[PDB]
């Protein structure tokens, strides 16, 4: 299990520690690569078995603009260390509500008739990526698992990639035990994952953007989503949503599994959407906007 390019243990400077999705912590660091110095992020893993088998997964990965890639990886002192892309502008989920300029400065957002710094356009262009990367990932057999706003980095040129550290891999997974709020009925009942339950999360995530990183069900408690969605409930359309969106939303959360739709067809459903002038997804004042909750008490 050898992740290349290697790299030498001089070539990397370190200058900070930072988060990076289900990477959790990471260093901040400036590598060699192709002659050139590069920013990158860096993981380091214990190797001293349950290190063989996240460093199998990670070799599966191969390359995906909408991931998070391998950049190379260099053993020192009887640990891995991890080189990865780094990612300037944060998670995805931190970056939607920094965006909520009606809260961050009231006078530009006055000024400009705007709830957001982000467009409708960019907006759906943040779904669309995770949708392209997931389509990637499940096409290869990974099973995500805990897809949602936090787990998306904002990369350069504000491309949105997946954190990929520690899937799984094969048709199903059944892991015992939380991010609830996220989970399809099948997981929250069984504790079992597929890529059809990703979409369930993919699904609550477009939630997340268009609600510009509210809390998922703000208010009920984990106890009242185990007893609700079973019955049928089901999250409630942001207000600044269009149907179209809501509905691409509802397809995701269906009973059945094999019912909701593929990666691969959001994917198409999107373009649809982005390829029109048409709004979708409202950032503009008008006469009344409201920004979704943000329960801090649930996270």
């Amino acid at each position: 299990p050898t992740i290349y390019p290697v790299l030498d243990w001089n070539d990397i400077k370190f200058q900070d520690v930072i988060g990076e999705g289900n990477f959790g912590q990471v260093l901040k660091a400036r590598i060699k690569k192709d002659g050139l110095r590069m920013d990158a992020a860096i993981k380091r893993m214990k190797e001293y078995r349950d290190f063989a088998g996240e460093l199998e997964v990670l070799c599966k990965l191969g390359h995906h603009p909408n991931i998070i890639n391998l950049l190379g990886a260099c053993e020192h002192r009887g640990y891995l260390y991890l080189a990865i892309e780094y990612a300037p502008h944060g998670n995805l989920l931190d970056f939607l509500r920094k965006s909520r300029v009606l809260e961050t400065d009231p006078a530009f957002a006055i000024a400009n008739s705007t709830a957001s710094t982000l467009s409708s356009q960019q907006l759906l262009h943040f779904a669309a990526d995770v949708a392209r990367g997931m389509d990637y990932l499940s096409q290869k057999q990974f099973i995500h698992r805990d897809l949602a706003a936090r787990n998306i980095l904002v990369g350069e040129n504000y491309v949105a990639k997946i954190a990929d550290f520690g899937l799984s891999r094969g048709q199903e997974v059944y892991v015992k035990k939380l991010p609830v709020r996220w989970m399809a009925i099948e997981s929250l009942n069984y504790s079992v994952y597929t890529t059809n339950s990703d979409v369930w999360s993919y699904g609550v995530l477009l939630w997340e953007i268009v609600s510009l990183g509210g809390t998922p069900y703000c208010g009920m408690t984990c106890a009242e989503l185990y007893e609700k969605l079973p019955q049928g409930y089901r999250l409630e359309k942001p207000l600044n949503c269009d149907d179209e969106v809501y509905d691409l939303m509802r397809q995701c959360w269906r009973e059945k599994p094999y019912e909701r739709p593929s990666f691969a067809q959001i994917l198409v459903s999107l373009n649809r959407m982005l390829e029109e002038r048409k709004t979708y997804v409202n950032t503009t004042l008008y006469e009344k906007f409201t920004y979704a909750g943000i329960d801090c008490s649930a996270e």
